[PDB]
């Protein structure tokens, strides 16, 4: 298992990164510091998370010491939805480069396919409580990525949570200048996404697996919801493997071709989560394991389904 993976833009991205939502300020410099001395050399960020400068605190320390250089490092973050509009893209990218202490990203995502209303608020609501839609489309926010990569701001752009029609629609775009590089989606044995992987794939495109874990911090959990981390069927296969659960959920993407960004602030799991690359799972217990699929979603985006481009039709 090499731990890069080529992107169609020519460049190499770890299938391995650190996922940062819900990650506290206080916390987050000390994860990421800590992420880089055992290993990690990609971070999964965005705006939206409101923990970027901290994040940033932390790369710019490795980077000043000289832990590892910029080259070295795979930065992702992601533009919030409030954002789509082609005159804010640019300032929305500058604001996290600053965050971040970057000259460029490694790769900018449009976070969700759905725009809302510039603001200050993060989702806008009418007085009945619905997200209040912008009128910009994929196709246009896609053309000012574009011109982000034609400005030198990021050297890959990229979709998540965008469903299959919707990558099409990107990549039949009249004028298409550069195709996404990267489809940043949920995928765990609950949601195992078989049907957009493969199309992605099948056109070049990289998926990052987001939630490998169940997001067991999510602020909407319930008791009910079924728990990846507690499952005993995943439970006996990293007993079998000597290896913990975790580890398990993590080496799964990875041996599907795809990228994952376990999330963790505590540093003792932030170094179990890296140490995937020494052991195989078995076509049977990957097999075993896309069974446990009942498309179970930690983001559903339950109070955004009737924008025009809800995903999850
Ligand atoms: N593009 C999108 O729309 C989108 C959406 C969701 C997520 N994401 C990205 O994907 C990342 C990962 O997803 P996520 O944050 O939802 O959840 P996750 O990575 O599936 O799970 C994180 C949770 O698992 C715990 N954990 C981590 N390692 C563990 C281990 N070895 N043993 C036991 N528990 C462990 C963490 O606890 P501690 O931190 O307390 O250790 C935290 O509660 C996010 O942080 C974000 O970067 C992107
Ligand atoms: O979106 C993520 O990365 C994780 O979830 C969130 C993180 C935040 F900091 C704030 C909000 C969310 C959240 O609600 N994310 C879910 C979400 C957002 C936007 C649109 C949709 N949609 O289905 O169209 C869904």
């Amino acid at each position: 298992m090499a731990s890069r993976i080529l992107l169609n833009n020519g460049a190499k991205m770890p299938i391995l990164g650190l996922g940062t939502w819900k990650s506290p300020p206080g916390q987050v410099t000390e994860a990421v510091k800590v992420a880089i001395d055992v290993g990690y050399r990609h971070i999964d960020c965005a705006h939206v998370y409101q923990n970027e400068n901290e994040v940033g605190v932390a790369i710019q320390e490795k980077l000043r010491e000289q832990v590892v250089k910029r080259e070295e490092l795979f930065i992702v973050s992601k533009l919030w939805c409030t954002y789509h509009e082609k005159g804010l893209v640019k300032g929305a990218c500058q604001k996290t480069l600053s965050d971040l202490k970057l000259d460029y990203l490694d790769l900018y995502l449009i976070h969700w396919p759905t725009g809302f209303k510039p603001g200050k608020e993060f989702f806008p609501l009418d007085e009945s409580g619905n997200v209040v839609p912008s009128d910009t489309n994929i196709l246009d926010t896609w053309a000012a990525m574009e011109e982000l990569v034609d400005e030198g701001l990021v050297k890959a752009i990229g979709i998540s949570n965008f469903n299959h029609l919707q990558v099409e629609m990107i990549l039949n775009k009249p004028g298409l200048k550069y195709k996404p590089a990267v489809n940043q989606i949920e995928c765990h044995p609950y949601l195992t996404q078989e049907k957009l992987i493969q199309y992605c794939q099948s056109k070049g495109i990289v998926v990052t697996a987001y939630s490998p874990l169940g997001s067991p911090d999510r602020p909407w959990a319930k008791p009910e919801d079924p728990s990846l981390l507690e499952d005993p069927r995943i439970k006996a296969i990293a007993a079998k493997h000597n290896k913990t659960t975790a580890q398990v959920l993590i080496r799964f993407p990875m041996q599907r071709n795809l990228v994952v960004i376990p999330k963790s602030v505590t540093p003792e799991r932030i170094a179990e989560n890296f140490k995937v690359f020494d052991f195989e799972l078995s076509s049977q217990d990957m097999t075993t394991l896309l069974s446990y699929n009942r498309n179970w979603r930690v983001c559903g985006g339950l109070s955004c389904t009737s924008h025009k481009d809800y995903p999850f039709h």
